[PDB]
């Protein structure tokens, strides 16, 4: 009655994996060329989707992106078009009752174009439906669509630029004290909803590259919170993202790196020193961090 | 008594040129070799700032940036540091009283660092002293320094990624109209109290791509405004910058592109179609623009298709 194949004559896949790229923030659409293959070449073939195709997030069903399907040029919805049977021009030359090879298109992208898509397992279908002239000379072609957005987190500079990897304290010799680093930053997130956990991959220390006894603590702040290696979870809301503006990217949240003797009052043995800050980053259950060691160096002068 | 000479024997220059990296959205320091000359080479040369100096925006005085000077390997500050006669390491051999080379670094940074600086025209100066013996006498030089931020403008999705170069524009044949093409753009600048001035280059059209004489107006509208060869004005303030959120960068603003046919009602002529969107946007009086050329595709596909 009908059927519609790979211009091949191979079958059509049952199931479809859009590859996505992390650099473009886009899926590649499915493409193949297709034929209607009929014992009636006279009526209009009349091409619709059984529902609205839709990729779910396997594990989160509120998140959404719309599949977009075209075949022969045409964008396919639940409302029918109709092919003129002449249009696909069939053949019965020897391949008796095949039409013309016809592009069958599958994409996928955000519902508001220009957003990026949320980190995520996604499935869904495209029920594709042929008729000829309606009644039940029908058939549909279930397409299984797939795609994967790897979870990701990047923590950079609020400019964009990357944080350093060195750094440089400051000493005042009036106040005995060390003047603190500050630089603004911003995380850059796939998965804007979940928890941001933040800790310090060890306890962070100014040593005297002379003599190995003589440290001072270092203290890291980031958004406002007193760091260490106890982790301290960060709400999704409590750092500002918004779905109209920036997306993806958390406000500006500035770190601050200082150092102070253990007890107030000792006066810092002149030298130079040096230490590292292992800032980690992760995200909530994503099993995916972001680890940032930063050189931190000083020199106390009389 | 006590001045300070560059290395060759030339005096200081009295201005400076802080050029700007906009990559790394730092400035190049100026760094020259200085000689102390004195009368009395085995004393005491103290060194210190007559002011702590900015690079002030020149036409707002709220927007400042700290310079930072060096001489000997220190940092100096409007607090006096010493250096020792024997640590400046002086020559009677047949120069009769004048150091070894010792390099002045002027330099500046960001107000906050890991923030873009605001494009304007910066000036300051370094009032630098030295003092003999921490007596009576000394030397005042002046250096001006002064600092360029260009004005720079990018239009990008809203996601970060580039506009699209070409876009492909549904046809219904039902409605007998094209389904528009949208996508989310922010506007990226660094000069973010200037209005951003939006034009087309062409009046654009969806040609026949086998026949020019066949053609269908594109209608292309950004932030809520339709688009035309005439300049339309969008003040910084109503684009939604903010002085505390994602700093240099818009609200969303939506890219509209579509068509329409020629005449309403009528089916457009069966064919392919193609033609350029080129999308204008200008920094208000400064120079800086930025032009996207999108590529505009259309199949139509009437009385062939139905409903």
């Amino acid at each position: 009655m009908i059927d519609l194949l790979q211009a091949d004559g191979n079958a059509l896949p049952s199931a479809v994996k859009l590859a996505y790229s992390p650099a473009s923030k886009t899926f590649e659409s499915y493409r193949v060329m297709t034929q209607v293959h009929t014992n009636d070449a006279t009526k209009k073939v009349i091409v619709k989707l059984a529902d609205t195709p839709q990729l779910t997030d396997v594990l989160n069903s509120t998140v959404q992106m719309p599949i977009s399907v075209s075949w022969g040029g045409q964008v396919l919805s639940t409302t029918a078009k109709e092919f003129e049977a002449a249009a696909l021009g069939y053949s019965a030359s020897g391949v008796n009752g095949v039409s013309s090879s016809q592009e069958l298109v599958i994409s996928a992208a955000p519902k508001t174009a220009g957003t990026a898509p949320t980190a995520g397992n996604y499935s869904g279908v495209v029920s594709l439906v042929m008729t000829l002239g309606s009644d039940n000379k029908q058939v549909e072609k279930n397409i299984t669509v797939t795609a994967s957005v790897d979870p990701v987190i990047e923590l950079l500079q609020a400019d964009g630029n990357a944080l350093p990897s060195a750094v440089k304290l400051a000493y005042s010799p009036a106040s005995k004290t060390f003047e603190s680093y500050r630089v603004m930053t911003q995380v850059h997130t796939n998965d804007a909803t979940k928890k941001v956990i933040v800790k310090l991959a060890d306890t962070p220390q100014l040593t005297d590259v002379l003599n190995s006894t003589v440290q001072m603590p270092i203290s890291v702040s980031w958004g406002g919170q007193v760091l260490s290696t106890t982790a301290k979870e960060f709400e999704a809301a409590a750092l500002g993202y918004s779905a109209s503006g920036v997306n993806g990217v958390s406000s500006s949240q500035e770190l601050v790196i200082s150092a102070a003797p253990k007890t107030a009052g000792t006066a810092p043995t002149a030298g130079n020193y040096s230490g590292v800050v292992s800032l980690v980053m992760t995200l909530g259950s994503d099993n995916k961090q972001v680890e940032k060691n930063i050189t931190v160096t000083a020199s106390v002068d009389p």
